[PDB]
């Protein structure tokens, strides 16, 4: 679920997923358009492609279960499709910690508006 | 700013702000476009309403200190902005809490159209 993934960015940015990552530039928030500003951004950006490669499951809803080896995420539990929305955030989250250095706090809570230009195929 | 306040969600409600309450009714999660439908769904409401407030201030970004006595949040001195913002976050993350037996998940990611706009005036 989106659950699941809220911890998976806690544990992985050591920043909580509200506010540095729910409403950042304009793809990393409920329901983006345009371009995506930067690579933290764009993560949300193929984090949603991820997420529409999946019409067989429900990303948001299906809860999962994940564990973790030499510190990282396994998410190898129950179903495939539990297992490839794990992979989702998975990778999702990991791009967040790969950009900490990019990331910029004026992309919080970046406007819809100013968000252009409508938008961006997967 | 809304770092602290997401830290005293997760302190208060033993949840993480997102998707908890991030995403939650009509006024939390659709950026109070809508009628509260719950008592934690108006939390935000009530909230949003601190915020208004207070001019010129700079709730979402202005960080401040708070401490933590016998269960109680005790916000830190300073820039009065940096106060009462505090008591905003403070008093909305309380409500929170007190109305966990109100709590619906089925709130979660609440259907738009469901929602009643907009809001009442504060």
């Amino acid at each position: 679920s989106l659950i699941e993934f809220a911890k998976m960015i806690l544990e992985e940015t050591k920043r909580l997923p509200f506010p540095y990552y729910t409403t950042y530039g304009c793809y990393c928030g409920w329901g983006g358009q345009g371009q995506p500003k930067d690579a933290t951004d764009r993560c949300c950006f193929v984090h949603d492609c991820c997420y529409g490669k999946l019409s067989n499951c429900k990303p948001k809803t299906d809860r999962y279960s994940y564990s973790r080896k030499s510190g990282v995420i396994i998410c190898g539990e129950g179903t495939p499709c539990e297992k490839q929305i794990c992979e989702c955030d998975k990778a999702a989250a990991v791009c967040f910690r790969e950009n900490l250095r990019t990331y910029k706090k004026r992309y919080m809570a970046y406007p819809d508006v100013l968000c252009k230009k409508p938008a961006e195929k997967c």
